[PDB]
This record gives structure tokens, C-alpha cells and sequence, in this order.
């Protein structure tokens, strides 16, 4: 007579028991924890609750969805949705204008006194505490070790709880399953990989999809495969002197490297890190205050580590095809061309025509293996700069240019 | 129907077996003797039919989330959850204090830490911690040497006292498991080594072990289990016999290392028989672990001992040194590490090597200098290039420019 | 019996559970990285209190640790040995038996109907307890030693031993 006699029991002892018809499995929620349990589980914890183990479960059929902006329940299209998402005590909480002075010491230390930087931060933590989605900016804290990138972390843990992953690592990463990015607001990893050349490219275009991809794909032990809204914002803390691999045109990561450490500072005490920690309220609280500015939280920033780290990672092949199409001869310069003089491989007439054929965009095969030689500290052939450098860049073209009386070989920069 | 859902709990308990149902396991656990093992329920059927002689079909027992919290009761509650512990301590940890080792375990110790009290009262320090206290630390302690010096006489031992607390003989084989049981609801894991010995596999593992000594919470996957997550209260104990077991870092703060020499067989107090007695006084070793006066600030104290030196210097890139030394203008480490070459060479003449000299000194380095340098440290020539992209730029050292010296424009390096 | 590479590449350990003696054929290939990949492996089998015992379609188990282990090669480096090694005595025997005064056609089948004989005997002998554990630097062993260590730790030890001579 009622197919929701037992859901309503259950409710009545604080427990909100569904059908997933998503998962097949039967969702079972108390205070803020939802665990996904076999039809015998459920059995079992009803038999001691009402005495009697009923053949028929009288619950509801959901969907489990995690959504933050919407109800507990909801309806859409008439397919009832639960919601997974629940605010932790710190996101309800009342604002207030400042933050405390110990976790401003804190912040400031981290962000090297750059009111400029530590504020575009606060906007996008205050974004993710207040209107809970992805960012698509992750933010890397980089440096000497203890100047407090684990001390944030924390911090933010106590503030996020259950929707933030702590100390993920690269052996996270090669596992099969994902837990670490199912219903999460901000995961932060502990190195995204090694500090070598072929563990950053392995790794670099999964985390690039995973901050700014719609949807992700969850794969948990004894569960099926589902695909959920990505609301991930990722905090990338690091020791190396090249976290991660960073394009020039990269839209994504924002780089801070504070070199001073926390016990050498003014302020700091014996207390001061579990005071730090004892601020979180405190912390919550302003940036439920904060006037977010949507514009910014978007909005990366050229650092100058940041600026060391590309021009580390991308190819000197690169850099050399845009000198070229640059017409870069400070770029030459600023690499050394200048050796071919020194070394007599060039007179000085010649030495005038070869820094002329990289600004006129002309360029003699004979001064083009030049170049290349010198730059790259080993000699090139024509094919090997047509192959590797001057087609896969698009530089230019390779033709026969009159150049005094002679017809001669070059290549056209275009 | 049934008017007691916890009749057959009440049964069970009397003849001394405590039987819940894990809503987080989804099986039924079962204690006896501070055992505990989680079966299915046809499992559990079976045990009870033997003890009663009915099997229920309704299995009339308490569900309870299971936890290893040595600091909480045998259960209690947490807002309305209640919650079963997993951790019970073992005899040897339930024992009355004493304020001396047994005499041939201080021996032991003495072999281990070469005689030198102050590592040794800190690593005591650090077990008197563990045994009283019961928490995770973030400091491991790294066992090392040539063989038969008895790293694994004191692994055995407190194996004797810790038991199911304590991982013991985990290898590179546990490791590349895609299961990690050496690390549920443990307080000590030893590991016999931690990766193969070369470059390559110690950097591979570098960052899975950093975060096993420091997570608040790991990621546990048994065979056959839901993979769960629990808090953490692992410390290791590494063993090994290889020249460089881990990579470690200036700045670490989570390895203490342990070089002994000393093979116990070539002792003078060494018999036949000690092996044994080493073994037999485990509940000696106990009693003296849990009379020590814990200094709680010294737990997770690191100390830069010489074979840390030695791992750390092995550990950093020679370019990150070249990159440090042109930073702190150390003309002293360039010669330390055979600049001076150079003029034995005549690559350079006297008058030049006052100037490369003073050029690293004053952090204002010509390139036809800067190359020089480069090549002598790490024998082969580098173009500019190369120098820019491997240890200018990545460490940021300075930046490249023209300088005026006297009337020429040079381009330089200038630090800062 | 005759336990191989094969084996102990799969992740099945029976060849371990519930054993008194372990006879490999081979550790592993003749070449350096083969050894150095199960060295670890077999340094703790031969040592262990526990092992870890992994069976098709049966739970993971630690059990104690009962084994000891025979090794018959072939190659000229069997395995890698370290010099301050507490576990391999190494034998080299150069006299093939058909090529003996005493070796018939019969003699391989006597020999193993003699096992009653040799059991007997074993259960006769007053084991010394002392003796159990100890190893012998054989001049093979000797031989494995300083064809498997490193070069660099032998510069290393010349000098810190001032070994002119070295
Ligand atoms: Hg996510
Ligand atoms: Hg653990
Ligand atoms: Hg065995």
C-alpha cells in the first residue's frame, strides 16, 4: 500500500536510504557521509533497527548527483536526483570583513608580501568557497621547503573537509581507480610527478584536461564506471625546480615561489603553527565576506618563474623556428651566435650577411647550417632543418634568391 | 517480529566472541583474544552453528563502523554513528615498566648505533613514542650498512612486542602490488629495501614514500575488499645494503640514517647463543620502551648525520651545485671541484684566470668565461644555449646581457 | 623441486607454502640485470620470519617462514653475492660422474634407492646448532664477489684502504 514505509522509518532514526539506479547499488547517508551499499548490507542494518528483514525495500529511486547550486532533492524532466553535496560547518558561517592577523602573516609570507598576486588568490579561493565550481586555474606553490604551502593546505582541509583531497602523488595517479576526484571542490597534489623530462610530458595532459574538462570519468573498486561534473580546483605544491611542464600560451596555471622560510621570520613561534590552524573559522568567515570579481578567477599571470619554466620546457627547436620568424637577431645574440666570429668560422664581410639574412628573413642554406650548428653545438644538414625545424614551424620557404649576381639557395622566412 | 535484534550478540559475548556487522567493509567482523577478522556471512553461520547449534537465519548482531583509534574507547559514538575498535594492544604492550634494557639488547643497540648515545637516545626517544603513544610521527629511520651488523635481530624484536601492529620484511615485490595490506591499521612497517639500487627507481618511489610517512589518510586496497581509506599510523623502519637506498633532499625533514659496520659475529661479546637471547628478552626490550621519559619535541627531530650528507649530495644535480655556486659567487667551490685545470690546460692564460676568477666572485661572467667554466666542471663543451636552458634559467641565476667593460659591450651573465 | 624464473615471475607463491626445502634451477638468467632484479627477492626469502603466500582464487596469507633453499646452476654467476654476505655457501664441483671409477650404469638408480639409508643417517648425526647458520668465503664465492660488486666501490675501498698494492 505504501512503497515508502521503510524510507520514512528510516528517516525517522536519521537515515535516508535510496535505490541508485545509476550505480544499482542502495545509497545510505548520515551526517555528511553517503557510502553505496549491496541490497544484503541494507538487510542487515534494517534487521536490527525494526526487527525484521523485509523482502521488498520500500524506498525511493534516485539518481546521486553532486551539485552544489541545487536542493536536497530535486526534479528535472520528472527523474528524481539526491543531492551528494552537503556544506561542512565551516561553509555556513557568517562573514566577516577581515582575516585574521596570524593567517595574513601566513599568506603574506607564502606570496612574498605581493598584494597583487596573494589577493588574485583569495578571489579564487573565495570564488570556489562561494559559488562551488571549476575554476579551470590551478595554482602552483613552489620553493624551499617550509615557507608554509602544507600549512595552507591544512588549513583549507579543515575548511573543505570531505570535498577537498589531500597529498595526492604521482602513485595515485598510476592507479586505476580515481576516489580522489569524485566529488571534490579542490584537490591538491604533492608533486604531480618527477623531476625529469619524460614524467612531466607523461603526466602533463592529463592534469591539463582534469582542471578544465566538463566532465570526468570515475572508475572506483567494485563500482561502475560513471561520468560526473568536474568541479575539481587543483593546488599543486612542489619542491622541484620544475614541477610541471607550462606552454607559453598556457591559460592555466598560476606560479608562486616563496623562498622564505616560516622559522626564520619575526613572528614565528612555537604556537604559531597550531594557531594558524585554530583560525580557520576565522578564515572561512572572511572569505564568505569577499566580493568576488568573476573577471579575475580566470585570470593567469606571467611570473617570472613561471616564464622560467616554459622556456626550460619547450623545444630549443621552437625557440629557434620563432627567432627565425622573428627575424630575432638579439634572440642569436643573446645564445651566443656571436661565437662563429670568435671561433673564425665566419669573416667579418660574412658575419654582417649572416646577422643580415636573419633580420632580412633571408637566409643562404650556407649561413642557415651556420646558424643551427652554432646554436645547437652540433652541425645539422639542410634536410635535418627542413625536417625538424623549418617545415613542422612553417618558418618559411625554401627557394633560389639572387643575392649579388648569384642565383642561390635560401630560405624564405613567411 | 523479533523482540531482541541483539540476542545472538548478548549469546556470543558471554562464551567471549564479539560478532558486529561493518557497514564500511560490508562484512562481519568477529573478536576473540583482540584477533579480529572480517568473514561473509555464510562464514559467520558456520562458526555460530558450531557454538549454538542453530543457524539463524537473521544474523542478530550490533552494526558498527570499524576504526583503529588507539586514543578512543573499545566503542563509542560519534555524532549518531557508532563506531568499533580495531586497535587492541598486544601483551608485550601491557607490560610494567622498567628502568634498564637487558643488558645484551643495549649491546645490540650499541653494535647498531656505533656506540654513539645521542642517536641512539633518539631513536629510542622515537620507539618509546610509538609503543606509549601510539601516532603516526613523519620521521622514518634508515637502517644501513654491510650485512650481519643485526638490523634484522631488532626488527624481529620489536616484532615480538608490536605483532599485528607491525609490518614486517615488506620489499620492492609488496610495493609493486597493486594492494597495500602491509599498511592497514599498522603502527610500525619495515621495509627491506626500497627500490632496486640506481637512479631511476629510487626517483619513482621518492614521492610514494614521502607521502606514506606523512599522510594524514591513505588509500587502502586489500584483494577481495572495498578499497577504503583510513587514518594513518605508520612509521618505517628501512633496512638496507645499498650505497644509496633513498634520494632525500637538503631540506628533508623526514629521514634519519644509520650507518653500522660492525658485523656482530666479529664481537667480543658475541656467542653463539646471543642470538636467542636477543629474542627472549623482547618483554626486557618492552618494560624499558615503556618506562622512558618521551622528550615529544625530540620525536620528530632529523639529524644530518654523515651518510645523510653523503645521500643528499649524491641526490641533487650537479647542475643545481654549479647553479648554487655561481649564485653565492663561490669561487672555492669551482677549485674544490678542479677549475684550475683550466690553466694546466692553457685554455686559459694567467691574466684570463685572474679574471674568470673574479669574474665568478663578482657574479659578472663574460660567455667566452661562462662556456669555459661549464666545461671544465662537467667535461664536455656546452653551447650558451644549453647553459641558458639547464642551469641559468631553470635556477634562476641571472640574467643574460650586454655589459661595458672598459670600452667594449660583452655579453655577460650577471647574478641576481 | 625444480622451481625457475618461470615461477617466480608469476604471482602465485604455492612453490613457498608449507615448505621445508626450496630447490631453484637457475635464479635467473646469466646477465647483470637479471641478477640484480631478483637479488633483493631471494635475500628475504632465505631470512624472513613471514611470508606472504598468494594462491589462485584463495585469500592472501602470511604464514611463517620454514623454508631453505638449494640453488643448482650452470652459469658462471649464478647470483649476485655482496662481500659481507651471511647467507650462500657455494660449492663448485668440476668431476662429471660418468667420467669416475666408481659410476656404473646402475649407479644413478642405487643411489636413489639409498634415500631410507641417507635418512637414517641424517637422523642420526648430532647437529652441531653452532654450525647451522655459518659461511664459508669458498674462492668461487670469493670469484662472485668481486665479479658482482661494483668497480667504483672497489676504487673506493683502495683508497680508503691506501691499497697501493690494489
Ligand atoms: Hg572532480
Ligand atoms: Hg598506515
Ligand atoms: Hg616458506
Amino acid at each position: 500500500k505504501d512503497p515508502l514505509w521503510l524510507y520514512k522509518v528510516l528517516l525517522t532514526k536519521g537515515i535516508e536510504v535510496w535505490f541508485d539506479i545509476k550505480l544499482e547499488k542502495y545509497g545510505i547517508k548520515r551526517n555528511n557521509r553517503v557510502d553505496y551499499i549491496a541490497k544484503s548490507s541494507l538487510q542487515q542494518i534494517v534487521f536490527e533497527i525494526i526487527g525484521k528483514t523485509p523482502k521488498n525495500i520500500a524506498v525511493p529511486t534516485y539518481i546521486g548527483a553532486y551539485e552544489p547550486s541545487k536542493p536536497e532533492k530535486w526534479e528535472e524532466e520528472g527523474i528524481k536526483y539526491i543531492n551528494l553535496f552537503k556544506p561542512t560547518p565551516l561553509m555556513k558561517v557568517k562573514p566577516v570583513k577581515e582575516m585574521p592577523e596570524i593567517v595574513k602573516n601566513l599568506l603574506l609570507n607564502l606570496f612574498d608580501y605581493d598584494a597583487k598576486s596573494m589577493g588574485l588568490f583569495i578571489n579564487w579561493l573565495a570564488f570556489i568557497y562561494q559559488y562551488k565550481e571549476r575554476t579551470g586555474v590551478a595554482w602552483i606553490f613552489m620553493g624551499k621547503q617550509g615557507t608554509g604551502k602544507g600549512l595552507l593546505v591544512d588549513l583549507l582541509k579543515k575548511i573543505f573537509e570531505e570535498h577537498m583531497s589531500s597529498n595526492i602523488t604521482d602513485a595515485n595517479l598510476d592507479s586505476q581507480f580515481n576516489p580522489y576526484l569524485y566529488n571534490k571542490l579542490i584537490v591538491h597534489l604533492n608533486e604531480v610527478s618527477a623531476d625529469n623530462r619524460k614524467s612531466r610530458m607523461l603526466v602533463k595532459n592529463r592534469l591539463k584536461t582534469w582542471i578544465t574538462d566538463e566532465t570526468l570519468y570515475i572508475n572506483r573498486k567494485n563500482m561502475k564506471e560513471v561520468e560526473i561534473k568536474n568541479f575539481c580546483n587543483f593546488i599543486i605544491n612542489s619542491n622541484e625546480t620544475i614541477p610541471v611542464d607550462i606552454e607559453d600560451s598556457d591559460r592555466r596555471f598560476n606560479v608562486i615561489e616563496c623562498n622564505n622560510v616560516l622559522k626564520e621570520q619575526e613572528w614565528w613561534t612555537t604556537e604559531s603553527y597550531q594557531e594558524i590552524l585554530n583560525n580557520a573559522e576565522g578564515f572561512a568567515k572572511y572569505l564568505a565576506g569577499i566580493k568576488v570579481d568573476r573577471s579575475k578567477v580566470n585570470e593567469v599571470v606571467m611570473s617570472e618563474k613561471k616564464k622560467a619554466i616554459v622556456e626550460t620546457t619547450e623545444s630549443v627547436l621552437k625557440q629557434i623556428a620563432k627567432a627565425l620568424t622573428d627575424r630575432d637577431i638579439e634572440w642569436f645574440l643573446d645564445n651566443g651566435l656571436e661565437g662563429v666570429v670568435e671561433k673564425n668560422i665566419v669573416n667579418d664581410f660574412q658575419w654582417e650577411e649572416l646577422q643580415e639574412a636573419i633580420t632580412t628573413g633571408v637566409i643562404p642554406n650556407k649561413y642557415l647550417m651556420i646558424i643551427v650548428e652554432q646554436i645547437l653545438g652540433d652541425s645539422k644538414t639542410i634536410t635535418w632543418i627542413k625536417r625538424n625545424i623549418i617545415t613542422p614551424y612553417q618558418v618559411g620557404e625554401t627557394t633560389v634568391v639572387k643575392m649579388a649576381g648569384k642565383p642561390i639557395r635560401a630560405i624564405v622566412v613567411g
